[PDB]
């Protein structure tokens, strides 16, 4: 790899984890550091901080699950990821703690309206608990952009898993 | 001239970068041929699938995004809930060994994609699936690899490919460079 000309992307899910992953970059001459985020907030420190391109996600959906039981968690997870993959969706998982982070794309806002339903009552039949639900919304990805760039940011990058469903969301 | 949007609080196709994260080769190609026919100067596509890079920087993807190591397992079968149970099992080892596990469907395969996580564990997922199929009556049929040293290699083949601009994603760099 070259620290010069290629781009070195942090994905990242924690701000201080963000911080110091920037920080070693930038401690190696890493000339182009990009950070991507679905926490809004970790996109707004890591303009601050050194990071020259900051990656946005694009109608994506995250829906969160906390309890005590990993294997529960998964298992009231697996009739919604089931619905969400058969209606086209692609399916990220990870683990912050004792929290289930479900992110989905690839689907529209009615299908997300449908999975986050199904999260809901997925919960409650489980007895777990939701967190986070929703926040695909185009007009506040759009607003969110422009606090980037008001706030200096040098470059925005937007990533979807299918720009079909986003050119309809941004086509007006 | 703005998308969705004016005064910043919109997409700008020239300046900038639009990332098309593909899970299948027509899938991608359709999306950044709508880029392009909107204007889009600064197309991206982001995969854990070398083919769909390597088709990429022929159709105009300038930046090809790759994943600092991960492995992709396909499961394949015709039911889908027979499919997720079996790869639960796996993914619960993966998340607690500090995974980032992507899921898709591509007709009747179940694709996995596990980052975030080194050879043994890799090596350890891989036997996990092996298991959970032959137990389960399904089948693998994409299994294992995700090593830095392929991810090199192939980077390399996609510069010499003509590749226009690389990015390498990671959650975790200062693993990754003791790699590199």
């Amino acid at each position: 790899l070259y620290f010069q000309g290629d781009i070195l992307i942090v994905n990242a899910k924690d701000v201080d984890e963000m911080l110091k992953q920037v920080e070693i970059l930038r401690r190696l001459g890493a000339k182009q550091i990009a950070v991507h985020s679905s926490d809004w907030r970790i996109l707004q420190e890591a303009l601050k901080k050194g990071g020259d391109i900051l990656i946005v996600n694009g109608g994506g959906m995250t829906i969160t699950f906390r309890g005590d039981d990993l294997e529960a968690l998964l298992k009231a997870a697996i009739e919604m990821i089931k619905q969400a993959l058969k209606f086209g969706a692609t399916i990220t998982l990870s683990l912050d703690g004792n929290d289930l982070n479900i992110n989905i794309t690839g689907v529209p806002e009615q299908v997300r309206k449908e999975l986050a339903k199904e999260a809901e009552r997925l919960a409650k039949e489980f007895g777990i608990t939701v967190t986070r639900t929703g926040g695909g919304d185009v007009d506040e990805m759009l607003k969110q952009v422009e606090i980037l760039r008001r706030l200096g940011a040098k470059q925005i990058a937007v990533e979807s898993d299918d720009w079909r469903i986003l050119q309809e969301a941004l086509k007006k």
